[PDB]
């Protein structure tokens, strides 16, 4: 084993990077999360999304919401969406199931506030992720806030532990019926984004269950790179990776390649244990 090898080899591959790296890793032997950089506040940019998707989907369960239930979507009345590119017209409709892959698979920012219009909002997001007991974290604005000033996304913050704990509940099962946490996985293993992220440096054909974030380049650096998620390990266990890559001033392609360096350092662990047997 030796799992303090495992976070030396983590900090070996951040040290010297021109950014904070917050990391969470969470093996299916480990009763906790290793955790790198556990003291700072990490914007999460779309991390949240799959914050916000857990919401709707048990407002969902809780006969609230319905899957099929319609938006009207008044262009008029409104950023990244492809949701805005697919329809044409000035106005058209949308179903909550429809939304929530729209934010979850695509990052769609449109979507993603019409879905906080019915949950109650960021503080209703901020609620309920307070109610699973995850309590470094915080939500105090949706994507529209977000663009008027990019300070705001240093509120819509995540500790790592926070991080864990979030993969943790989405990965168990327990928080939606077995409908809503099926489809939610799977936006979230179908998604496109990040493909150099946590699948950057694994085997093609690893199934990962994972949302990104990423901020805009400004002043020459970058907010927030993120990739969290859940990795499927060749005995079918879970492995919990997220890596957020804070205030960096290095290279895009940097930001990604310090994410599947993490990854794939803590599957190579895994399947090292694997391996022996």
């Amino acid at each position: 084993a030796q799992s303090p090898l495992l976070k030396e080899q983590i900090e070996t591959i951040v040290t010297g990077k021109k950014a904070t790296v917050g990391v969470a890793v969470w093996g299916p032997d480990d009763l906790e999360p290793l955790l790198l950089n556990p003291f700072e506040k990490f914007p999460m940019q779309s991390v949240f999304k799959l914050h916000l998707a857990m919401l709707v989907l048990h407002q969902v369960d809780q006969g609230k919401l319905d899957l099929n239930q319609s938006v009207t979507v008044n262009r008029a009345a409104v950023t990244w969406s492809p949701m805005m590119k697919d329809h044409q017209g000035d106005e058209f409709t949308v179903a909550v199931q429809q939304l929530l892959q729209y934010s979850v698979s695509h990052s769609d920012n449109v979507a993603c506030d019409l879905l906080f219009e019915l949950v109650g909002g960021p503080q209703a997001l901020h609620a309920y992720i307070q109610s699973l007991g995850v309590k470094e974290a915080a939500v105090v604005a949706n994507e529209a806030q977000m663009h008027a000033d990019d300070q705001v996304q240093y509120q819509n913050w995540t500790s790592m532990k926070a991080a864990a704990q979030v993969l943790q509940k989405f990965e168990q099962k327990k928080q939606l019926s077995e409908t809503s946490q099926a489809l939610l996985w799977k936006w979230m293993v179908e998604t496109t984004t990040g493909p150099q992220r946590l699948k950057g440096l694994l085997p093609a054909g690893t199934i990962v269950a994972h949302k990104t974030g990423t901020s805009g380049v400004r002043a020459g650096k970058t907010a927030a790179t993120n990739d969290a998620g859940v990795i499927m390990l060749p005995d079918g266990r879970p492995l919990l990776v997220a890596v957020f890559v804070k205030d960096s001033a290095e290279s895009e392609r940097t930001n990604e390649a310090i994410i599947a360096q993490v990854a794939q350092a803590a599957y190579q662990f895994e399947l090292k244990k694997l391996s022996a047997v």
